[PDB]
């Protein structure tokens, strides 16, 4: 579809700007056309694009005004830096910055992404038919991505089906760690019982809870806990799992804990009973995955070997991030200024023709 979008060649012809419905979107001259919007959002708009130096496919988002507020410029450079120090097949990764044409009016960042057919959320809404060997692909998948987060001290604090790429292939890439944690410092159906009722500290075990509820959005194509309002996801948490004992209780803040017995009771509605048709091993691990105390929720390293993905399974191939990440990129306080030299510093790197 070459010539559907005008491109201009611009800068000395070192880049071309594609209008997209009155949206200028620059790369790079080595992005020849054509190319295909395929995604829209808060950040600004995604499009795909062929590498003519490398044959290669990927995606350019592009985060657009990336330094005005200094809070979405930290959530950009904790994002690059992110991912490039991570490499593994469940985690999406960077193949290029591009670098921008002045340096001194340099607004809009443009990330490049390995290309990725389509997410979890669009397979959910397209309402296609999965074989049970793609879903414990996929979950499979998920918590071989997460041991490798976690053992890099860092924390995904907000998996979605959204955030979970697939392919044709059914390989499965997580993506989108603009919120994760260092243990150092927006919808919440997928949101822990911890995140809601503050406990400041929280350990992996969210991570875990998410992916519960998204296995079983995965199994009964339905959201598990849909929220009218902030206070009824808790509603809905404990209408199915039921309403803890306080053995279960201590941990969440006293503020927080004198807030469960001020509502009515709740039983425990036995998920075999109203999701029937999944299979019951799924439903195990997703009963094992869904408690309600932090340090009674299974580990992703545990919850790797239960029997539902035994036929995948295997330890010596799920590995470990042998370097850990560190917070402070560079200090621990930036400017605006400090970020933009940071994220133009690493597409100088994957364009060193641009150094001079």
């Amino acid at each position: 579809g070459i010539e559907n979008i005008p491109a201009t060649l611009s800068h000395g012809g070192r880049f071309i700007q594609y209008n997209i419905f009155g949206n200028i979107f620059e790369v790079t001259a080595k992005y020849k056309p054509p190319i295909m919007p395929i995604g829209k959002g808060a950040y600004g708009i995604v499009c795909s694009a062929m590498n003519s130096e490398t044959n290669e496919s990927v995606a350019i988002k592009k985060i657009a005004n990336a330094f005005d507020n200094k809070i979405d410029a930290k959530r950009t450079l904790r994002e690059i830096k992110l991912l490039r120090h991570m490499d593994h097949e469940n985690i999406v990764a960077i193949r290029d910055i591009i670098p921008p044409p002045l340096r001194n009016a340099f607004n809009d960042v443009y990330i490049a992404y390995e290309l990725m057919d389509t997410d979890l959320h669009q397979i959910i809404r397209s309402n296609q038919a999965l074989s049970e060997e793609h879903c414990q692909y996929f979950l499979y998948q998920i918590l071989r991505g997460l041991k490798y987060i976690h053992s890099a001290n860092v924390l995904h604090r907000d998996l979605k089906p959204s955030n979970l790429l697939l392919n044709a292939n059914c390989d499965l890439k997580i993506c989108d760690f603009g919120l994760a944690r260092v243990t150092s410092e927006v919808t919440r159906w997928y949101r822990a019982p911890e995140l809601l009722l503050n406990s400041s500290d929280y350990t992996a075990a969210i991570d875990v809870w998410s992916v519960g509820c998204i296995f079983m959005e995965l199994m009964d194509r339905k959201p598990l806990f849909p929220g009218r309002d902030h206070v009824h996801q808790l509603r809905l948490l404990m209408e199915l799992i039921g309403t803890p004992s306080e053995e279960e209780l201590e941990f969440l803040n006293e503020n927080a804990k004198r807030y469960i017995r001020q509502l009515p009771p709740y039983p425990r509605q036995s998920i075999t009973d109203k999701f029937p048709t999944v299979h019951p091993l799924a439903i195990d691990l997703i009963e094992k995955m869904l408690t309600f105390d932090p340090r009674r929720r299974i580990t992703v390293l545990d919850a790797l070997a239960h029997p539902y993905l035994n036929s995948l399974h295997d330890i010596s191939d799920e590995p470990e991030c042998t370097i850990p990440f560190n917070f402070d990129f560079e200090n621990h306080a930036l400017s605006e200024e400090q970020m933009k030299e940071l994220i133009y510093r690493e597409a100088l790197a994957f364009n060193p023709e641009y150094q001079q």
